[PDB]
């Protein structure tokens, strides 16, 4: 079954140039009440990671002069050993892979209007935007 | 009168360890909202910070026209400016407006 795991998650990091970009050296932040980080926020002790693939255009690609663009996600991290509570940001997501064993409840498949999701502890979870 | 201008301006800087560091600062756009990432990169004429952090709120700005101007969270009270005539009126939270050409500050 984790064998299985692993096939899915390379699979989809090979399936999407949003997590491999040449120039970094766009993204945006994400605290528990949903809002973008400020400094302190962006500097105390963390348990729980959110953040936005933003954007699209890429350059390229590896042929003659061809851009291309990968849909956005929303990545939610949680190392907090507890259950929280989490405020989706912007959008409808729609949930493409995560750590939870358990079989996944219709309200996780896909979420919109900044209306929360109850995140396990020890959790983490990748969404992709469908609109607009 | 410019000397005399310069020499309280530099006393300033000779007076207040809140800008002597290595690194607290602010940051605000117009108008009144606390900064992000529009707007970090938008080619235009606008700057104001604060320091918590004797604290001071300090505002400066370009600029070919005025545009609306509004403080933000605390209470500000001036001690030095750039000007085209003199100080009146009376320049916790509202609005100003400032001017063209110039620069402001203030205190807490």
């Amino acid at each position: 079954k984790f064998l299985e795991f692993v096939k899915k998650m390379i699979q989809f990091y090979r399936a999407h140039p949003a997590f491999r970009r040449e120039r970094y050296f766009d993204v945006t932040f994400y605290t528990l009440e949903g809002r973008e980080v400020d400094e302190k926020t962006w500097s105390s002790p963390t348990q729980l990671v959110i953040f936005v693939l933003e954007g699209s255009v890429m350059d390229e690609i590896n042929m003659y002069g061809e851009r291309i663009a990968d849909d956005s996600f929303l990545i939610i991290l949680n190392a907090n050993p507890n259950n929280v509570k989490v405020k989706f940001p912007k959008g409808k997501w729609e949930l493409v892979i995560s750590s939870y064993l358990r079989e996944i409840k219709p309200e996780e498949r896909i979420i919109e209007g900044e209306k929360e999701l109850e995140i396990e502890g020890r959790t983490a979870l990748v969404y992709r935007r469908i609109e607009l």
